């Protein structure tokens, strides 16, 4: 069973993006959304991580109550979002809280409810539509396998 | 030189993901449902007391204002503009509205006064929120002047006193 | 398959204890509760009914955000939680949103996960522990048809 | 004991105005404050009331959590502000949960700290400082014994 | 008169366990608790000490509002909390805010109203009732001075 | 042609009694007092970073923003005007702050384009946020422009970089 912590810069409901300067560790607020949407769940990093768009790898946790920004949550991924975008790939591994026996029936991809899925893939193809330039060429959620190769390349790439 | 105005009752906050709307016999407040997208009402949203509107319902509403109320209060109202759409049960225009007698949204007369970044996120939020609700839809969507969304609630009145 | 409309009185997270005056409509404020809890539920009535306490019949409601006092809420049920206190007999019925396909996974008791029923239960058993005069014989949960048999008692009742 | 029904209009902390229209019963947000302000307790009017200004007896509820606007709430007097502003008196009555023994040491003015009475003075001294014509000629807290008066007389205007 | 900086773990009003890595200064969610019940006051611990349990000393703080995770009070005790649970002694320690005139009125535990006491101890003894393995053998106030002996034992064990 | 710019800590959001203050040597927030008025900050109020006023901390700033922040944030700003007031530590003058980068904003150039109410309110709260508290004052607060502004900001990185 794979755990790491999760740094949530942005509690589910949030237009504020907010983002950790990696680093500094200070909030900062990059911008306030330009669509009238709202992350679907709380939002982050994984600690010791490093991704194709230069920072560590994106995740979303899934909690019965957000957190706030700059919270630490330790977790395990349950599946990931694979996204490319216009400036290349951009994935979003999914979690829940690790060693919380609340999200034991959560094992893999196929435990996420399809409507909180669907939800989700809905917030990262349009909350850019209204900045210029950005689309998504793809989308698609993927396994925990998945997930955990993803992660465990990231962190190789964040040691080395 | 005499501003048409009128009461609306917000039905849905800012900011909501609950899509409240008020029962128009009882004057109760019901929840429709919990929406399917990430997303919320982008003003606060409501209807025009007094009006009926081409849906059997009093005509929609959306009013500017520098914090939300509650689901059910009272705003009195003036018209500078409507969103014209048309959904799976038709036409379902909406007039965009600020507080009547409040000078500091005197510089809003009409619908160029309104910035045009919150025109599209208003825009984009009815383009979308049923994106994942199967069967529903919305079309074309656009945004029309004061006189067209005065013309309009003066219709709605009309159908309303019959 | 039952369905009705539940008035729910107060909202998940409150420790300030609404009430409808079924007299008039109005929301009242109770009281604010002498222990550090707060509702686990929405919390509320069956609209036209009565229970075997002389109130209309008590309802909690799950749902994926709040709402706010007085709003009505089209309800299915699917098992109610059974106590006994100092007044007596005081039945509370468990229902999710009627019409709702992301809740249709939700058929009986069973389908509720254990940690929310004995949240729920662990509540009631003890948010009027510091009010003199109170106490919890006993607390159980049961299912869908002896919710369903419960909401019609009360309904013919109300009719009387 | 006297006690009546408050109908809380504008929660603690709130600079959105609101009012009950008397004639309807319906909640309408009379004004977004013109100052900085926020009102500094649970503030409405007393049901069954009428006063020199054409509304209701204006009142204020201590409270250790706000209620939502349209919530009644059972209370007794402790004193009252005496104020006269530009359109002459608008007394606003000070009152405590009734039958709550969390607040059986709050009987009369002396028993509310000067820390809190002060604030709630500042508030109606100022609020309107930014709305031309409005001021304040004169305000005094007054006892218990004073403001039961001042109910008991606004109760009879009320009746005859 | 002693005073010492209290942080901020936690908000009153919470469901969210937070807790400050000691190690980082970062703040974590522990857990979300398993009963239906929040923390009664802000909750947190003494800079610079060690307790009996080998982290910091717990405090508890009274305030008008609460504040935000991370955040520092400068704060002066009043009383203390003694439990003894299944991992043995556990004290918190009660505060005010140092140097606020409106807290002068409290000067040791008597000055606490009883409700709020009760309420806060009902918290501590209840709200581990759902985690399995939890229990909690006694709970009691003590005064000001057993207080000041213990936030020096523990000033005393940090430079140890 | 190419404008001014900074990066704000924001200590207390807009709405805010609490008065929520950064430490300037750890980077903590602490709580400074709850308020004595039943005042709440009209804007998101901080600090500019790398700047050094004439009271020992950082220049005050004042953001406006379409949501608030919470303590500790930091936001990319440009200023558009500054408030000038005395108190008991004498002068203390706080920026006008904008979202640097944000076209949402760029209506906004300087201290004219933001609308009075606004800069009134703000204006209220300073001179009497603090009248519950003995001996306390704020005097001869006014507004003034982005010019004025810039060039404070500049004397404060000056002091700072010392
Ligand atoms: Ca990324
Ligand atoms: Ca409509
Ligand atoms: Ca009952
Ligand atoms: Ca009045
Ligand atoms: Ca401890
Ligand atoms: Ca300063």
């Amino acid at each position: 069973a794979m755990q790491f912590d999760v740094t949530i810069e942005i509690p589910k409901g949030q237009r504020n993006k907010y983002e950790v300067d990696h680093e500094t560790g200070r909030v900062r607020l990059d911008r306030y959304l330009y669509t009238p949407m709202a992350y679907p769940t709380d939002y982050g990093f994984i600690e010791d991580t490093l991704g194709d768009d230069g920072d560590p790898l994106d995740a979303l946790v899934l909690l019965p109550q957000p957190v706030f920004p700059g919270v630490l949550v330790a977790a395990r991924p349950v599946g990931m979002f694979r996204m490319v975008d216009e400036h290349g790939g951009d994935d979003k591994v999914l979690c829940v809280p690790a060693g919380d026996p609340r999200w034991d029936h959560v094992q893999d991809i196929g435990d996420v409810p399809a409507f909180e899925l669907d939800a989700i893939k809905h917030f990262f193809v349009h909350y850019k539509d209204l900045e210029p330039g950005k689309f998504v060429k793809a989308a698609d959620w993927v396994d925990r396998a998945e997930a955990e190769a993803e992660v465990q390349r990231s962190v190789e790439r964040f040691k080395a």
